[PDB]
């Protein structure tokens, strides 16, 4: 499994995942997992996606840091199978 | 106060795009999400976590007419589930 995990804080205003996965749309590009969580005591969120690792993604990461509710961009910096545990919970 | 709103989806680029699109068009903000793709198949399950709202009933039918939504469930999972998950994450 070539995945990696990208982790995303953000704002939490309305609008702001939906700038982040059309980022990947425009590109073709599938998003495999998702989790988004607020982060207590701010106006921010953390979102975790999980995508195959393809070469387009170093462009794709510098474009989603550009964006102006994404505060932060970590590229491998999380569990590498948060996807596989919350899954055997909630499948 | 929270519910959760339970999507299943074709698994395919642009499809989250097109669900948050929805409640980006109305300012309606998303506290939580979950997706994960459901195995031997072609779809994933949405997990939205959104205040139980007024609006949130114009929206359901809007989403549940999206072409790639195959089903719309809510308030069928308990909204903790999310209060669960963040205790293992920064
Ligand atoms: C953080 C993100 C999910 C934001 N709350 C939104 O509704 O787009
Ligand atoms: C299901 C969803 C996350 C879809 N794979 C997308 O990339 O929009």
């Amino acid at each position: 499994h070539d995945n990696v995990i990208l982790e995303l804080t953000v704002r939490n205003h309305p609008g702001v995942m939906t700038h982040v996965c059309g980022l990947f749309a425009r590109r073709a590009f599938n998003v495999e997992g998702i989790l988004c969580l607020p982060i207590q005591d701010s106006d921010k969120s953390h979102i975790w996606l999980l995508v195959n690792d393809d070469q387009r993604l170093e462009q794709m990461i510098s474009q989603i840091d550009k964006l102006e509710d994404v505060v932060k961009v970590q590229r491998n910096q999380s569990d590498p199978t948060m996807f596989n545990k919350i899954a055997v919970f909630f499948q």
